[PDB]
């Protein structure tokens, strides 16, 4: 599928490394462990208490869900290469596993989860997958579980300008818009569905991480080229131009089964 597409494109061990140096440490999307905290902090969870992480990554986000709850976390990344990376940084912890498979031919148990979680991710998949997915997201969730998830969403496509299609089509990405999300997530029965654009707080998140770039430049060089610099502030300028003029959209879900 897009495995060997992911590998070897956005998510190659160089490319993952980059982001790291502007997410921080174990993460490879927005905000990092600042917008993880405040996307958790309304969450409850306990030391018994069952993880899905859909698209894991470098693994930061289950390593902070079980440092703040003491939960068991699983991880689930399609990309073997990101997949060994998180593996060497937990593994002293048997309450945090990754394993390297998509996600839609993945098998679970019915009622097996308390949180279903997802950040950036789903964006990845066509718009007919992110319905199996949510579909295969609601069986796995126990009666009193909850999923959360944030995603890159967009404006209605007759707004798109030409580079916009350009960065979605070879990223291939499908992005919707916060309300066709919402309402896919309806229609897979869940239920209290809550959606929020937060293009705003996201433009704010991608501020810090640009200025940054530009503080550390010299730290960056040392570790990476001058192509890869230019490439990561030209992307982060664009993603900044693109959220303010509502182009570009940041998503937020949480939905619950009863
Ligand atoms: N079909 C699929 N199944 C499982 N993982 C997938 C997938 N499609 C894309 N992904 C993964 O989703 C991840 C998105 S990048 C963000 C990773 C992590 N959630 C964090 O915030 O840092 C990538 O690591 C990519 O490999
Ligand atoms: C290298 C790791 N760093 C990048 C500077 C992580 C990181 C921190 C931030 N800073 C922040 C995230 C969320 N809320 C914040 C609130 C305030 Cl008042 C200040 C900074 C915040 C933003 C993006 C980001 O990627
Ligand atoms: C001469 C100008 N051209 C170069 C071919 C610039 C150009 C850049 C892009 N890249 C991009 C456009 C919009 N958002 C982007 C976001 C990111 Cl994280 C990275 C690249 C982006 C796409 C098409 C395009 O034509």
């Amino acid at each position: 599928s897009d495995k060997t597409f992911l590998e070897n494109n956005q998510y190659t061990d160089e490319g993952v490394k980059v982001y790291e140096f502007i997410f921080g440490e174990n993460y490879i999307s927005s905000g990092g462990l600042e917008a993880t905290k405040k996307i958790l902090s309304d969450i409850e969870l306990n030391e018994n208490s069952k993880v899905l992480d859909i698209g894991s990554g470098l693994g930061g986000g289950c390593m902070y869900i079980n440092e703040k709850y003491g939960a068991h976390t699983h991880g689930i990344d399609i990309c073997s290469n990101i997949v060994n990376m998180a593996n060497e940084r937990v593994s002293g912890n048997n309450k945090i596993i990754f394993e390297a498979n998509d996600i839609l031919t993945k098998e679970f148990p019915e009622n097996n989860f308390d949180l279903i979680y997802s950040r950036d991710a789903i964006l990845h998949l066509s718009l007919e997958n992110k319905n199996k997915l949510f579909q295969k997201c609601y069986k796995w969730l126990k009666p009193t579980g909850t999923l959360l998830i944030t995603d890159y969403c967009a404006t209605e496509k007759e707004n798109w300008d030409d580079e916009f299609k350009e960065y979605v089509k070879q990223r291939k990405y499908t992005l919707i818009t916060v309300e066709e999300y919402a309402d896919i997530l309806t229609a897979c029965n869940f239920k209290n569905v809550v959606s929020k654009d937060l293009s705003d707080y996201w433009n704010q998140l991608l501020e810090v991480e640009h200025k940054y770039l530009h503080e550390n430049k010299e730290e960056f060089l040392k570790l990476f080229s001058e192509k890869k610099f230019i490439s990561l502030d030209d992307g982060w300028s664009r993603k900044i131009k693109d959220s303010k003029r509502k182009m570009q959209r940041w998503g937020y879900f949480k939905a619950t089964k009863n």
